[PDB]
């Protein structure tokens, strides 16, 4: 991180990834789990898709990274829970900023 943007905390989405075990499973969680994302601004590269994929993976990478510090390590369905809601978190931003950036 070279410097990057934290953009702040989303309202916590949810995903209803299709069980109610898997429901419990996110919402009983989501309090360890990230609910800010980390972009650069648009000063680059602005892409629906690829400003997303980094910015996720830079996230939960991030968070991966910063709980391998407390000894924790992670797993795939707990990092696609995370994807899910970190892309839903990262698009949100690439609304309400490029939303005023797109004012012209």
């Amino acid at each position: 991180l070279g410097g990057y943007m934290l953009g702040s905390a989303m309202s916590r989405p949810i995903i209803h990834f299709g069980s109610d075990y898997e429901d419990r499973y996110y919402r009983e969680n989501m309090h360890r789990y990230p609910n800010q994302v980390y972009y650069r601004p648009m000063d680059e590269y602005s892409n629906q898709n690829n400003f997303v994929h980094d910015c996720v993976n830079i996230t939960i990478k991030q968070h991966t990274v910063t709980t391998t510090t407390k000894g924790e390590n992670f797993t795939e369905t707990d990092v696609k829970m995370m994807e899910r809601v970190v892309e839903q978190m990262c698009i949100t931003q690439y609304e309400k900023e490029s939303q005023a950036y797109y004012q012209r």
